[PDB]
This record gives C-alpha cells, structure tokens and sequence, in this order.
C-alpha cells in the first residue's frame, strides 16, 4: 500500500520555499495503509458539487485516500512552488485539480495537465515548480507569525485540500487525495500520515 492504483501512483510531493536551498513544508517520497472512514471527513470538505461526498459517491473507492501532514513552518521573498510527481505503466495525459478549502467554502482551483514521459520502462509525469497560488504564499505568510503552534492548528483545522487527478482523455478518475494539516515542532520536523478513505 502506498498512495496509487494499480494505474497511477504517487511517487514524490512536496511543497517548499527557495531563497531568491530548500525548506520544504510537506514532502512524500515513495506494510499497508490504515483506513478512514470518509464520514469521520465529511464535515471537513464542501458538500457542493464535486465535492469530497459527491466525488466518492461515484468512485471507484479504492482511488481515495487521506493524507495528514504536519508541516514544517519554521525557515521576504522567495519561491513558493509545489512539486509532484506520479507514475503509471500505461501511457495518459492526466489533469490535475488542486482545490483549497477554507471553511468549507472553495477558495483556490488550480488545474494543470501533464503528458506521460516515458523513462526507465514506465511513464512518468512530472509537475515540478509550479508556482503556489498566491492565497497559499499569503496563508502561510500570516500563519507563520502566529506565536504558538496551538494557535496555528486551530486555523488550521478549517483549512484542507482536494486534488483529483483524472485520465483526460476518459475522464475516468485515477486518485483523489484529501489533504488535513497541522504543524509540527522544529524539532520533530515535517511529518505525513496516509490513510485509504473508507465507506464498507
């Protein structure tokens, strides 16, 4: 078990700030997962159309999973970027929609569409450096000067992260991954939880 289907896995995310050589406030580089069951979430994602709820309704449920980051805030300029990476032996064009969730409420969709590249006998599809919305660098921005960690996990337990990545050309979709987050100690550093997301 790791974040993927037998069609398309997940192989690096990270998202991370470079001076004008990197911090990176979440990263995944890759025995089985745990489950969540998608109710104990619900009442974090919009009931809205495409929503967490109307998405996983129509499956496949094997496609979803739920990530728990606990970010690393602690590193005026820059580049923000996020960078993700998948693989797959069958060769797609995905789309990729980034959906950020404040309150519930959609803030930021960001789709973006990546041709499989074919390398070391399978197909890889590379987003790398695209740049963060601009809502992300200003979040972050205000979070980062809140003076206790509890302070910035109460904000955000209001804020999550829906990406959907689709076969483009069928629309099928291939993975949907909710995202939830905290922020972790200097110390600790950066840390991720993924679960499968469970209805049975």
């Amino acid at each position: 078990r790791g974040l993927g289907t037998a069609r398309l896995q997940l192989v690096e995310f990270s998202a991370f700030v470079e001076p004008p050589q990197r911090h990176l406030f979440v990263h995944i580089s890759q025995p089985p997962l745990e489950s969540v069951d998608v109710r104990q979430i619900y009442d974090k994602f919009p009931e809205k159309k495409g929503g967490l709820r109307e998405l996983y309704d129509r499956g496949p449920p094997h496609a979803f999973f739920l990530v728990k980051f606990w970010a690393d805030l602690n590193w005026s300029g820059g580049f923000y970027g996020v960078s993700s990476q998948y693989e797959s032996l069958e060769h797609m064009t995905l789309t990729c929609s980034s959906k950020v969730c404040s309150f519930g409420k959609q803030v930021v969709e960001k789709v973006e569409t990546e041709r499989a590249q074919l390398e070391d006998g399978r197909f890889v599809y590379r987003l790398l450096r695209s740049p963060m919305c601009e809502y992300l660098v200003n979040f972050l921005h205000k979070l980062r000067q809140l003076p206790e960690r509890y302070m910035m996990n109460s904000v955000l337990e209001n804020f999550t992260i829906l990406q959907v990545v689709t076969n483009r050309d069928t629309q099928e979709l291939l993975l949907c991954t909710a995202y939830v987050f905290e922020v972790s100690t200097s110390e600790r550093g950066a840390q991720h939880h993924i679960y499968r997301l469970v209805r049975d």
